[PDB]
């Protein structure tokens, strides 16, 4: 049985793989859903005005060219897969410092109704002044994740809420967290006329 | 000497080449057995509640298609190869603050009957608050070590003891370690209701006095 | 069935292009890049070391009639986005650089079917920079050029659109505010070799902030 | 004759490119260190930076050849990616091992090969008494991760860690430094366990 | 005109490249010489702490092989051409007492002329060991580090230097130090494993606090 299972997966990657995504396209738009759940603030640097996140951010979307059927494969629903082997959108913060240091293994879930989950965990320095972070009302920053190459008629982002998740949130950090937004905006940049998406989280925080 | 290489290599191209691993399924679930060796707590740092500690990880796990028989192989029992050679699971600590650093060689030793050892050093940055560790008391963290992607019906795991090994802590850490534990757990994540399984490891510790 | 269309016809211009044929510019065959630089923030200015630390991103613009197509025989595909390893990038550098660059942006280039490339790397830069006066009303002053390493003006041409930086992202919390910041055109020679070769001159006056 | 030269070479690196050591076919490799500098001694952390070269040496039939069939080719050198390597590694870093020198070999005609990586090492090493006569001590084992003695067995020259080389202007002056192969049996294994166990005692200048 | 020059320099890169295999450095009997000069443009810090001096400086290093030798005639006229350093073979020149892996800081790639000459200029930033003791005094303070082959003996790989003064005329202006002299000579040594001489250049720098 069990050789059959793994024959099974085998074939189905093999397929899917080894048969034919350029990416998304004015004609085949894709829509990217994001989402964040903030782990900790490590760090915030009033000499530099950096302040360093870590957190993982679910990521959603679904191809055509994803698809199986379950019985056609010994009724595999769905697989995991490395990120290198699939397409997977480009989500970039708008305003790092450091490249972005990546926590999580680089593997997604693929469903056989061609959904793909991938939820990378990272560390992230982005610009962020802490001034007020020693007062009641906190400090305030915002750092928007988007497509760094593709416009709003490419690739289109939802959120399924805009509350950031702080279930898993570090009940010991040196920082508490007073709200956390995540919130879908639209932007242009100069060198493009067409509209560009980001979701902009935004994040008040205050020392413990 | 000469027919010795002769089977190894014929034994690997076997098992890599000749043979057709997709990973753990639900149809073909994998259980992993997990222990820590802790060597060092190289700092805690109370200004971002970041602790670093080196320890080595020994990961264990038993696949059909990595079995033979020795008969048909020169007697070769068992073999040292590249990590990149085979599947590895996917262990990762929930609440680290930087990537592993590796400290030691990728290489994992397979054994005939299909199990497999790979025993990985590294240094972890994690979420910890030291506050305490300058007290009689001290310190107490905890961060949780599983497969990130796959949930309990995919991958399980277990120890074979609830202690860490503690036998090669370095004797003049910064640090000493009141109590070092290792306990099985399930959690459940936003994005899913399958559950994840995870190994908890709790330690206390505090300035060497 | 459109959009299983239109995904066959980008494979398939994109396997003519790149699977079914460019060695650089050369002096018979040169080649302009255009350049642009929006600053986002002065991150750092270190006094011990005369290092400051810079978070940009930079336009780069250019054409090759290898990377042209007519829609019409692609299903009026006009452009594509495509990874910077699959096709031929400038070596853009800067000469005082203290610290290898790093790379905050994807490595995601569009080519449009007029054969012109846009390409957008956002980038933190260490470089030279002695900060003295930048806690007065004056500020510092520093500069850093950027161009080709390899290529003289022979082979590859710089133009910028404007001589003003892009100050429209600056970032309005920096540790630093910007008094002004200028990209400007120049000629220089190296001791390898006698041919000019072009760089953009990054001017930036800051002080700060007050 | 250069032309010719460079075939015979090319042809040779062809024919000639071994699964590691086993129980049945084991491998001495000798060891030996040449210690350039302390570089550093964090007393808040208790790790010391060590600068060195170490000079690996083995031998193997799968790597002989005839001079004579090769235009008295004696020896090559190749990118260590191209042989197999012991996975000599120290016991006790703290951060990976950072390397210094290029990945490249020598290989002789009696399939002998030497490999002399240097490398920056931070290890764990309390430096309390750096700052009086005695000075400090600390110790760090290089040895095979995943081979035992039954595959792997190490060989030293000498016990004296080289200093001829060691930086006359180092903030830190060695008072000696030995390096000693120890033979051991753990709890878990029958089988023996070998390292090279590197010794230094050193003082501020 | 300009796609037959493309095509000329494509095929030559194939003759040269694609249908060779990699040339196997250099032997006793065939061995080679390369060329080194040295550019420094910044001592950027100098930690009394570690004694650690860390310098920025790029190196023209020139060698020739036959193996590499075309007739321009036979290709459209091309008398050299740039490729990434990947394509050709390098010397592993090593400085013999760094404390950190050397940074790279310019695009790794060099000019081949049609004698089989290669240029290659890297921009690196490397960490030294140097005693900065004396910096802060007239007299400053002088450190040396040694360059070559790190696995070829002088039987295969012999060094020249084309002058013995460091080319100081990009050193940066607002350095925090200022440079007294700089020198680069070849010399010949004896490491331990091995009974042949090996070569290097020596860089000697005075330095001083600006
Ligand atoms: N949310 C969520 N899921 C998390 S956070 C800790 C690990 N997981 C499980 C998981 C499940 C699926 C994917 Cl693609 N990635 C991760
Ligand atoms: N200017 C500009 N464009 C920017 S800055 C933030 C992301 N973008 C959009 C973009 C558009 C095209 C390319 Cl090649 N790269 C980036
Ligand atoms: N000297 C010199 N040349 C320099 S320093 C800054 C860039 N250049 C031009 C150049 C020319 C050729 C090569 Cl191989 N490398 C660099
Ligand atoms: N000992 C020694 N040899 C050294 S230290 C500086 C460079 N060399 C020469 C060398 C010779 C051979 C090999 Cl394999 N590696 C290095
Ligand atoms: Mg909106
Ligand atoms: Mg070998």
């Amino acid at each position: 049985d069990k050789l059959h299972s793994q024959a099974n997966l085998m074939r189905l990657k093999s397929d899917l793989f080894n048969r034919s995504y350029p990416g998304p396209t004015k004609d085949d738009p894709l829509t990217v859903t994001l989402g964040f759940t903030l782990q900790d603030i490590v760090k915030a640097d009033s000499s530099t005005n950096e302040v360093d996140l870590v957190y993982y951010e679910q990521q959603r979307w679904k191809l055509n060219s994803l698809m199986w059927d379950p019985n056609e494969y010994g009724n595999i629903t769905d697989f995991r897969t490395s990120a290198a082997d699939i397409w997977t959108p480009d989500i970039t913060a708008y305003s790092s410092t450091r490249p972005v240091q990546v926590l999580s293994p680089q593997i997604a879930v693929v469903t056989h109704d061609g959904s793909v989950m991938f939820i990378p965990a990272q560390r992230l320095s982005f610009m962020c002044d802490p001034t007020g972070v020693d007062s009641e009302e906190g400090a305030t920053c915002a750092v928007k994740f988007g497509s760094w190459v593709y416009s709003g008629f490419e690739i289109d982002l939802k959120t399924d809420t805009d509350q950031v998740d702080l279930s898993s949130y570090y009940a010991s950090s040196k920082y508490e967290i007073l709200s956390a937004t995540q919130t879908r905006q639209v932007q242009h940049y100069s060198c493009c006329p067409e509209p560009y998406i980001d979701v902009n989280l935004v994040v008040k925080f205050r020392e413990r």
